């Protein structure tokens, strides 16, 4: 992600959404958090038990928090399982497929 | 779209974000209103030129009433000119790529 980017929200209490001038990207808030504790503690099986889980709703601002803290992670592209933390899509994707230029 | 659906807002001023339990939904708000003005008035080049334009933000009640229009379009799948009128993933391919049921 780029520096500039624009949070749209949550869903289905599991993704937070967030987008830069590329891409969109589906940030799992788990593994987003596990990681963040994983970086920390050094510990996969602790980060992963304190870590929220899906299904919680989250708060603007903790919502910004963890996004913030996500691009500053030495790896916010796997968990320490080695699970994909984020799905993206390109933006090009959806404006081309409605006839617009990006 | 099924009845029951979630609205996630405006992305870009171009598109509205809503989903449905198989599928998120990015729908182009000029196409989909020029497709109901369109229905309405069987003239595509006046229903093209009264239609929101992209990069106009659009109020919440205002994309509710166009969503809820979309469901009951005779086409709600290409605007006049053939253009597709959204674009769609499958929630599915979201959840499998980290590693999520679905
Ligand atoms: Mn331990
Ligand atoms: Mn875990
Ligand atoms: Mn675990
Ligand atoms: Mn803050
Ligand atoms: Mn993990
Ligand atoms: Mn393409
Ligand atoms: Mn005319
Ligand atoms: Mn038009
Ligand atoms: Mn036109
Ligand atoms: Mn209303
Ligand atoms: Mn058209
Ligand atoms: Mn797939």
């Amino acid at each position: 992600m780029k520096p500039t980017y624009e949070i749209l929200g949550q869903m289905d209490e599991t993704f937070i959404l967030v987008k830069d001038s590329e891409y969109l990207y589906f940030v799992d808030q788990h593994l987003l958090e596990e990681r963040i504790n994983y970086e920390k503690l050094k510990d996969e099986n602790l980060a992963c038990r304190i870590s929220v889980k899906a299904g919680q709703k989250l708060s603007e601002e903790k919502i910004r928090e963890l996004i913030k803290t996500w691009r500053n992670l030495e790896n916010p592209h796997v968990c320490p399982h080695g699970r994909p933390i984020y799905y993206k899509i390109p933006l090009r994707e959806i404006y081309e497929k409605v006839g617009r230029n990006y």
